[PDB]
Parts: structure tokens; C-alpha cells; sequence
């Protein structure tokens, strides 16, 4: 089997792409944000408390013919922005563009963090990390990646993030069409439940290449790219005006400024993000002061290659029995 769904931008920022999902029967479609770093699929639903709602659309179990209360279960996140949520898990049937699990855990929330509520595009969460940072207890739930891996063409799923444009997720198969040249696959750590990988090195601009290592993951559900603070400062270096802003929470730069590229290295490839994808727009409303695409990692405690970085390529997420990350330019 295979699925195919479009994604689609939050904003006008890209700040994050949601993609309808179909739960229960009849379906109920949710717009939910897909995302490489985690691994729970958590909804807005009609336990979430009230005031916590505001314009998301819900699941309501009781009105699924195939939903069933999953005993016992609870669960409980928070991400590496703050957020949070919390609730107790339902077995339902789940459909990504036509690829169809039977059984996925849906776990509903009770409690959502403000940034959640205040997000009315983003109906929940579908995880796509591995199975052993799900946080369902006191049963441990699987992805549903891992669960539809088996009945897959190939135990694959593929993102195709658009820059300020829709863009593709893709189970199961690796559409040729959709980018140029060849896939370089690198090898990926499943020690820390992500798709963790070593970056070769980097390029400011129209500068020289830069070989070094620099281990990271592949986050969808993370807006920005997140390196080390001598890249970061590298690249920003080249910026006039650019500073790091403590009280802005990182650096910004003129409006008024072009941006330099970024290219990053897959082995021996380079995927180069153009500098129109690191501008992320005024701090506030009518200012001139930009908030910038590439931050540092520093105190986070890890590298995050987030959507800044992936919506530049085609990025296989490799799950066979030895997983593997493959990246293409388009």
C-alpha cells in the first residue's frame, strides 16, 4: 500500500504545514501538524476542557462506530517550545492520503498549553519519530508509520515541505518526479528516539565550504534551523546590522537586508537553502527589525534541522530494519 497527502503552510511564515488526517468512521478529517521529532498522535477532541478550544476541530469518539476506549491508558508531552498537552487514548481507524491503519492509538486530549489553544490551524499532532519516545501509559503505543511500515510498497515515508506553498508527505514510496538529481542517504542514531544524523559541514553564501561535523535531527515540527553558535554567528556575520537580541530571543536583522543562502552537507551532496527561506518576518506588527531563520542550538542541548532546513530538499525517512536519512535537491 501507499498514501499521499498534500501540506500545507499555517501561514504566511511557514511557521508550521498541517495535513488532513480522516479518524473514525465515518471520518471525522483533522488538520493535523506531522512531525518527525515525536511520536504521539494527539487531538483536540471533545474531552479537551472548554476553555482551552479555540476554533480547532475536534474528535469526538463517541460518534466513531470503530473508536474504542483503550483502558487505562493515559498520556502526557511536552516539547522542546514549552507546549504541552495531556489525555487518555482511544484505538481508531486512521487514514493519511488513502493509506489506512486499523487500531492507531488517537489520544485525546483533556488538557492543551496556551500555544495550542491559540493556534486555531493546528487540530493535533501525528508524530513520526520512533515508537519508544510515545508516551502512552501504561502501555507504550506505537506511530503510524510503525504501524502501517509492514503493509507499505517500501518502509518509507517521504516530506516535501513547499516554501510558502503547499508540499507532499508520502508513505510508502519515493516519487521520482519530485526532486532533481540523485538521493544522498546518511546514516541515522535511533538512540535518542529521532532521526538523528551527522551534517558534514556548511557554506555562508557564495563562501567556501566549511567540513565539519554537525549531528542533528530531522524535525518537521520544529520551524527553525537550530546550529551549533559559531555556524550561527557565521552565517549572520554576513548580514549588516545583524545582531543577537536577548531580549527578542535570538537574532534579527534589518528587514531592509538580503539574505544570504545557507547550504548544508549530506556526505558529499550540499542542499542549499535559499536566503528568502531564513527570513521569518518582523518581530512585531510594523516593525523593522526581522526575525531571523537560522538560531542557535546553545542550551537547547541538541541540533535541530527544522523545516527551514528540510522545505530546501527531498528528505527520505528511511525505515528499514537499519533506518536512514536521504535528502535530494528539487
Amino acid at each position: 500500500s501507499t498514501g499521499s497527502a498534500t501540506t500545507t503552510p499555517i501561514d504566511s511564515l511557514d511557521d508550521a504545514y498541517i495535513t488532513p488526517v480522516q479518524i473514525g468512521t465515518p471520518a471525522q478529517t483533522l488538520n493535523l501538524d506531522f512531525d518527525t521529532g515525536s511520536s504521539d498522535l494527539w487531538v483536540f477532541s471533545s474531552e479537551t476542557t472548554a476553555s482551552e478550544v479555540d476554533g480547532q476541530t475536534i474528535y469526538t469518539p463517541s460518534k466513531s462506530t470503530t473508536a474504542k476506549l483503550l483502558s487505562g491508558a493515559t498520556w502526557s508531552i511536552s516539547y522542546g517550545d514549552g507546549s504541552s498537552s495531556s489525555g487518555d487514548v482511544y484505538t481508531d481507524t486512521v487514514s493519511v492520503g488513502g493509506l489506512t491503519v486499523t487500531g492507531q492509538a488517537v489520544e485525546s486530549a483533556k488538557k492543551v498549553s496556551s500555544s495550542f489553544t491559540e493556534d486555531s490551524t493546528i487540530d493535533g499532532l501525528l508524530g513520526l519519530a520512533f515508537s519508544t519516545l510515545n508516551t502512552v501509559s501504561p502501555t507504550q503505543q506505537k506511530t503510524f508509520f510503525d504501524n502501517a511500515k509492514a503493509s507499505l510498497d517500501s518502509p518509507v515515508f517521504t516530506a516535501d515541505l513547499g516554501y510558502h506553498a503547499p508540499g507532499t508527505y508520502n508513505f510508502g514510496f519515493i516519487d521520482t518526479t519530485a526532486y532533481t538529481g540523485s538521493i544522498t542517504y546518511t546514516a541515522v542514531s535511533t538512540k535518542q528516539g529521532f532521526w538523528e544524523w551527522t551534517s558534514t559541514g556548511y557554506a555562508v553564501g557564495s563562501g567556501t565550504f566549511k567540513s565539519t561535523s554537525i549531528d542533528g535531527i530531522a524535525d518537521t515540527g520544529t520551524t527553525l534551523l537550530y546550529l551549533p553558535a559559531t555556524v550561527v554567528s557565521a552565517y549572520w556575520a554576513q548580514v549588516s546590522g545583524a545582531k543577537s537580541s536577548s531580549s527578542v530571543g535570538g537574532y534579527v536583522f534589518p528587514c531592509s537586508a538580503t539574505l544570504p543562502s545557507f547550504t548544508f552537507g549530506v556526505g558529499s551532496a550540499r542542499i542549499v537553502i535559499p536566503g528568502d527561506y531564513i527570513d521569518f518576518g518582523p518581530i512585531s506588527t510594523g516593525s523593522s527589525s526581522c526575525f531571523g531563520g537560522i538560531q542557535s542550538s546553545a542550551g537547547i542541548g541538541i541540533n535541530i534541522f527544522g523545516d527551514v532546513a528540510l522545505k530546501a530538499a527531498f528528505v527520505v525517512f528511511n525505515g528499514a530494519t537499519t533506518p536512514t536519512l536521504g535528502f535530494a535537491s528539487k
